[PDB]
DNA sequence: TTTATATACCTTTTTAGTATGCAAA
DNA sequence: TTTGCATACTAAAAAGGTATATAAA
């Protein structure tokens, strides 16, 4: 599982579709959709419910989701401190 | 950058060893070494002390690899639970 | 010297892009 | 119908491997 993984779901989960997380995000539908796919058959599990449209959120998908965002805004705290360590001597 | 860049860099530091980490990771040294060129290109800070090689991190290149650990850690966490709670085991209201 | 990391070069794997089918409303 | 996710295929990018040059110890 890398960053891709999280970055690209909870830009489907935010925008309710693949299409306009694909626009947000500035990549193609289809490779959005089976990196989404990539990671349900890692995990074992299906974190969206499909058409249904929009498209939702499994309650396990919810909550990574919600794990998801906080792992990502770490991610931004982590590298902005380290470029802050850096810059100073 | 990756999860997978995080991971390198992580056994690279415990391992003090380019050569021992890439064993224990199961790839070759020189992808590593790439790897890790790549991850500080990207971030544009020096993570680690070449020149010396009981290989040592760089101020910048601790602080990072003590949150990676934690980062890490959180990953984990997120999946044991979400594979809980997907068992339908949960204890989580 | 020896021993470990960086570079050069090539191969394999992965991801992104395009065309299009198919299902939801 | 129109609209949006999925599948099939191709193209590009990125990771990984082997050989070897180079710099610490």
């Amino acid at each position: 599982m890398e960053l891709r993984h999280l970055r690209y779901f909870v830009a489907v989960v935010e925008e309710q579709s693949f299409t306009k997380a694909a626009d947000k995000l500035c990549i193609a539908q289809p490779p959005l959709s089976r990196q989404i796919q990539n990671l349900e058959e890692e995990l074992g599990i299906q974190l969206l419910e499909r058409g249904s449209r929009p498209v939702k959120t499994t309650p396990e998908g919810h909550f990574f989701y919600q794990y998801a965002i906080k792992l990502l805004s770490n991610v931004d705290q982590m590298v902005s401190m380290t470029k802050r360590i850096a810059s100073g001597h």
